[PDB]
């Protein structure tokens, strides 16, 4: 429900919310503290899973 445009920073549990709000498996983003870019995804267990830089 906030995008830039294709073509700010949070924290894993906010990148999930989006991740859903949008319906995708997986979100690319940046890292609150880090300021890396990390990727949230849901897994297939269920469980959701998370990557850094």
């Amino acid at each position: 429900e906030i995008v830039r445009t294709k073509q700010k920073p949070m924290d894993s549990e906010e990148a999930v919310l989006q991740m859903n709000l949008l319906g995708h498996s997986f979100y690319v983003y940046t890292d609150a503290e880090t300021n890396g870019t990390n990727i949230v995804y849901s897994r297939k267990d269920g469980k959701y899973g998370l990557i850094e830089t």
